[PDB]
């Protein structure tokens, strides 16, 4: 089997992407944030504290003839941005882009933190990291990918995120029309439960490539590119008037600037992030200070190749016995 679903930016900045997901019988379609940095499929629901729901579409298990309580199971998660959610668990039928899994753990939120409530466009998360990070207790549950894997034509999914445009998540096949040149594959460590890999270096604009190992994660659920402070300083030093602002919480730059590109290495191959992808717009409405899309990972404890990086590539998440990542230009 295969599946193919369109993923759509939630706003004009590409802060996140939503993908429609069918849950239950008859189908309830929710727009979920596919997150290769976490491993829980959780939804706003009929159980969610009423004051914490503001515009989201909810899953109502009592209206699904295939829903079953997973008795005694609870979940609770905290993300890198300080957000959180928790609740209880149902199993139900879940379909993405025509690919169906029966018996998927659907984590029903009883509580969500303020950033989830405040984002009316995201109805929940669909985790695509390794199932070892799933938070369900006392019986850990599998991701949608892990439950689909054995049925897929190939044990893979691909992320093809758009810049200010829709893109695609595919399950079970490589669309050889969706990228240019060849795909470069690179090793993955699963030891922290992430799609963790080592970039071979970077360049800023038309500058020379610096060969250096940068360990980090491929994380569709993180907006920005978080890299070591040395690398980030070298990038923003090429932008007149850019500076790190402790008050704003990262590097800012004049909205009048034209940003240089940023290149990262994948083995001997190179992915170029256009300068425009690094502009996250005014820090507050009408400001002439703009927020940068490359930020320091110092204090986060890991480098994160988030959407800024991933949307410059066609990315293969290879879930074969020995996982690997692949990157192609597009
Ligand atoms: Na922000």
């Amino acid at each position: 089997s295969t599946g193919s679903a369109t993923t759509t930016p939630i706003d004009s900045l590409d802060d996140a992407y939503i993908t429609p997901v069918q849950i239950g019988t008859p189908a309830q379609t929710l727009n979920l944030d596919f997150d290769t940095g976490s491993s829980d499929l959780w939804v706003f629901s009929s159980e969610t504290t009423a004051s914490e729901v503001d515009g989201q579409t909810i899953y109502t298990p009592s209206k699904s003839t295939t829903a079953k309580l997973l008795s005694g199971a609870t979940w609770s998660i905290s993300y890198g941005d300080g957000s959180s959610s928790s609740g209880d668990v149902y199993t139900d039928t879940v379909s993405v882009g025509g690919l169906t899994v029966t018996g998927q753990a659907v984590e029903s939120a009883k509580k969500v933190s303020s950033s989830f409530t405040e984002d009316s466009t995201i109805d929940g998360l669909l985790g695509l990291a390794f199932s070892t990070l799933n938070t369900v207790s006392p019986t850990q549950q599998k991701t949608f990918f892990d439950n689909a894997k054995a049925s897929l034509d190939s044990p893979v999914f691909t992320a093809d995120l758009g810049y200010h445009a829709p893109g695609t998540y595919n399950f079970g096949f490589i669309d050889t029309t969706a990228y240019t040149g060849s795909i470069t594959y690179t090793a993955v460590s699963t030891k922290q439960g992430f799609w963790e890999w080592t970039s071979t270096g970077y360049a800023v604009g038309s500058g020379t490539f610096k060969s250096t190992s940068i360990d980090g994660i491929a994380d569709t659920g993180t907006t920005l590119l978080y890299l070591p402070a040395t690398v980030v300083s070298a990038y923003w030093a090429q932008v007149s008037g850019a500076k790190s602002s402790s008050s704003v919480g990262g590097y800012v730059f004049p909205c009048s600037a034209t940003l240089p590109s940023f290149t990262f290495g994948v083995g001997s191959a190179r992915i170029v992030i256009p300068g425009d992808y690094i502009d996250f717009g005014p820090i507050s409405t009408g400001s002439s200070s703009c927020f940068g899309g490359i930020q320091s990972s110092a204090g986060i404890g890991i480098n994160i190749f988030g959407d800024v990086a991933l949307k410059a590539a066609f990315v293969v998440f290879n879930g074969a016995t020995t996982p690997t990542l692949g990157f192609a230009s597009k």
